[PDB]
């Protein structure tokens, strides 16, 4: 359906972002969201029609030619249900939210045209006072954040018609339970002049790694204690640009269709990464330009005042650690130090992306380089 058409597209909109995203910085602990962004910025072309329905959609590798409104919006319609199903396996939650202003004449052409099944939440507080406006927006990303991060804005202007926010978050769980006590604090290397004291987890095992070639790296599909599809990517010798470079969907599709075991001493690192960014640097650079700016009717919610999209701003906060001990939280074989080409220590800057076995789209897409940078 979409897990053959719209998911690959989802693994691409995101990818057609990073291939521009590195031109910004370098040491940048990145983390962007392919899923919870498109499923927060594509829901707009639902109601928002005209030129936007193209621009804020086609850029995402789409082309309303051999792929019409159907299978696309129907994509997420499936994509939300057929991802979100009851299981003692995890949670990878997130939400949107549009806090408008009080005193207009709202309609529905684009607002109620975003209601459908994925009923939005359209409000109208007052943007006169920017003090309770920049808090009344920041705290929605507090209900879902529950404690994560909230400041998706701290500065608001009295020229903002209304904006859009999001709040993706996640607690880490996994099938391969690394030791909770056997954590050898070792050092981490960057380019050449560094010695970063990164937390170091470890446990040996016949783990899911089956080293690739046409990119130059050691993957590691460490499945999580349920349906989360983890994909890492450690290079060969401080040679980073290739494994992250050559990457159309088909690539890891092949890696994901395999059950290979390998005798080795795995050694990965403990950490947490807040990959927050304004949806602009690359959005209105890659393609998504108009809507938010002050040069094209982004009306549809009402029929009274020339509307735009103020500060569309997405979220992100991922954690790495040791959570999953429900009654049978075991590392069964913990006495076999078997190993052919082992000691896959993660004392090197890598890059990854965690898909989803249910829908199969890279919801969290980032890396981990210089820890200390904040």
């Amino acid at each position: 359906p979409t897990f053959n058409k719209i998911t690959p597209n989802l693994a691409e909109f995101a990818f057609s972002l990073y291939r521009q995203l590195a031109h910004q910085s370098n040491s940048t602990n990145i983390l962007f969201s392919p899923v919870s962004i498109a499923a927060a910025f594509a829901m707009l072309s639902l109601g928002a029609k005209g030129d936007t329905h193209d621009e804020i959609l086609e850029g995402l590798n789409f082309n309303l030619t051999e792929i019409p409104e159907a299978q696309i919006h129907e994509g997420f319609q499936e994509l939300l249900r057929t991802l979100n199903q009851p299981d003692s396996q995890l949670q990878l939650t997130t939400g949107n939210g549009l806090f408008l202003s009080e005193g207009l004449k709202l309609v529905d052409k684009f607002l109620e045209d975003v209601k459908k099944l994925y009923h939005s939440e359209a409000f109208t507080v007052n943007f006169g006072d920017t003090e309770e406006a920049k808090k009344q927006i920041n705290d929605y990303v507090e209900k879902g954040t529950q404690g994560k991060i909230v400041d998706l804005v701290k500065e608001l202007d009295r020229d903002t018609v209304f904006a859009l926010v999001n709040y993706i978050f996640f607690k880490g769980k996994w099938e391969r339970p690394f030791e909770v006590k056997d954590t050898e604090e070792e050092d981490f290397h960057v380019d050449q002049v560094t010695t970063v004291k990164v937390p170091m987890m470890k446990r040996l095992g016949m783990f899911n790694i089956q080293h690739c070639k046409k990119l130059s790296s050691w993957v590691l599909l460490m499945k999580y204690l349920g349906n989360a599809t983890a994909i890492f990517f450690l290079p060969d010798e401080g040679k980073l640009q290739h494994l992250e470079n050559e990457l159309t969907h088909d690539i890891i599709t092949k890696f994901l269709e395999n059950e290979d075991r390998r005798s080795a001493s795995l050694h990965l690192p403990k950490l947490s990464i807040t990959g927050t960014y304004d949806l602009k640097s690359v959005l209105g650079q890659l393609g998504i330009t108009k809507v938010f700016s002050n040069g094209a009717d982004l009306s549809g919610v009402t029929e009274e005042a020339p509307l735009k999209l103020s500060k569309a701003v997405h979220k992100a906060v991922l954690t790495i650690d040791e959570k999953g001990t429900e009654a049978a939280g075991a590392m069964f074989l913990e006495a076999i130090p078997m190993s052919i080409p082992p000691e896959v220590k993660f004392n090197k800057p890598f890059v990854f992306l965690i898909i989803e076995q249910n829908t199969k789209a890279p919801l969290f897409m980032g890396r981990v380089v210089n820890p200390t940078q904040k």
